[PDB]
């Protein structure tokens, strides 16, 4: 109790932030976006009812900064609550993107590489996201990506956890999770990218996990219409043997992200996508 005193920042959280939206809830916390009151920026907060494995947890972000996730920017202890604070991205998600707007090969390999260089970042410090979807992608207004984990699901390795039109089919089976499973829900997430949805999306969620276990790698309503290259990296990230099943540090080298556009070239799917507050 008195580590985890020692390593959380100094000061209270409900001076030093202010204007506290609340954007997310679940079981494990609820997330809020908030303004830094010192410096004018906008934050993600987390708030967690609470002791080893949240100190792990703690040092691990606080040491290892990524241009690609949602960083850690401070702790504070509220009683028994537990508050991280970290970067925000008001652009908008990948969701209103691929629901609201059409993108095209070179953008998705672009959106495509940044998430990868995110997971091949966590998987290095031995932390699995678990919760790969467009929902946790978060966009600046130039096209910048963000991972976040608004669900709580990941953890330094040590339940079935995680959405399931995402989750990979050893986890809906025998929750084998490891780093594949990330690069799993990658490439049902570039299926949303192309098609708008994850498959079985109109199904119900549960009925969609029978789906998953039963069907395996799930099928694109239009392959045809997509490039040999772009078919491959689906392949690779779809694979049902996990060893067979790129890494993020393999799939970082595959000729479909070698036709990436700038990150510029999501500006305008992201200023289509957002729908002002009125
Ligand atoms: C807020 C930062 N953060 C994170 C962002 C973004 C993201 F999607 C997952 C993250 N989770 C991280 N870990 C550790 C913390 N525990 C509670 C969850 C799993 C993490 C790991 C590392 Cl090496 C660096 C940053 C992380």
């Amino acid at each position: 109790l008195e580590k985890l005193r020692s390593i959380v920042s100094v000061g209270d959280p409900k001076k030093k932030y202010t204007r506290f939206e609340k954007i997310g809830q679940g079981a494990s916390g609820t997330v809020y976006t908030a303004m830094d009151v010192a410096t004018g920026q906008e934050v993600a907060i987390k708030q967690m009812n609470l002791k080893e494995l949240i100190i792990n947890e703690i040092l691990v972000m606080r040491e290892n900064k990524n241009p690609n996730i949602v960083n850690y920017l401070d702790s504070y202890l509220v009683g028994d609550e537990l508050w991280v604070v970290m970067e925000y991205l008001a652009g908008g998600s990948l969701t209103d993107v691929v629901t609201e707007t059409c993108m095209d090969e070179g953008q998705i390999a672009a959106v495509c590489r940044e998430c990868l260089q995110a997971l091949e970042f966590l998987h290095s410090n031995q932390v699995i996201h678990r919760d790969i979807k467009s929902d946790n992608i978060l966009l600046g207004m130039d096209g910048s990506v963000k991972l976040t984990d608004f669900g709580f699901c990941a953890q330094i390795t040590p339940t079935m956890v995680g959405t399931p039109y995402w989750m990979a089919p050893e986890v809906v089976t025998r929750k084998a999770y490891g780093p594949k499973v990330d690069i799993w829900s990658l490439g049902i997430m570039a299926i949303e990218m192309i098609e708008g949805e994850p498959p079985y999306l109109n199904e119900n969620p549960l009925r969609a996990l029978y789906l998953i276990a039963t069907n395996g790698t799930p099928e694109l309503q239009n392959p045809e219409k997509l490039s040999a290259i772009f078919r491959d990296f689906l392949n690779r990230c779809l694979e049902m043997d996990v060893e067979k099943r790129g890494s993020a540090k393999e799939l970082l080298q595959h000729q479909f992200l070698k036709i990436a556009k700038p990150l510029s070239s999501l500006t305008p799917l992201i200023a289509a996508a957002k729908e002002a507050t009125k």
